[PDB]
């Protein structure tokens, strides 16, 4: 019974570190989460910014989602992420991924008191 709110964390938040250092992050990292358990999560990205300024984007730019509910919200600056996706060859039980670091705003959908990040939509 893991939480939506946990569940957004476990599969997107990296304060450990600032960037992705390596072309092996995702591979690393998609694995550490568990997102590889029982097939390989396809896209995945995970967010090197503290908790505290990920659940602030809750309070920022109202948007709409790709699903069109209107409880996503776009951060005003951009923020540290790598992009994980399963290259074409991957196959489970041998999950493996591109890792592309970069510095986007974030798009997550929000819900609940207290308000706060269930879902990543997409990175701008
Ligand atoms: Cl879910």
């Amino acid at each position: 019974k893991e939480t939506a709110a946990a569940k957004f964390e476990r599969q997107h938040m990296d304060s450990s570190t600032s960037a992705a250092s390596s072309s092996n992050y995702c591979n690393q990292m998609m694995k550490s989460r568990n997102l590889t358990k029982d097939r390989c999560k396809p896209v995945n990205t995970f967010v090197h910014e503290s908790l505290a300024d990920v659940q602030a984007v809750c309070s920022q730019k109202n948007v709409a989602c790709k699903n069109g509910q209107t409880n996503c919200y776009q951060s005003y600056s951009t923020m540290s992420i790598t992009d994980c996706r399963e290259t074409g060859s991957s196959k489970y039980p041998n999950c493996a991924y591109k890792t592309t670091q970069a510095n986007k705003h974030i798009i997550v959908a929000c819900e609940g008191n207290p308000y706060v990040p269930v879902h990543f939509d997409a990175s701008v």
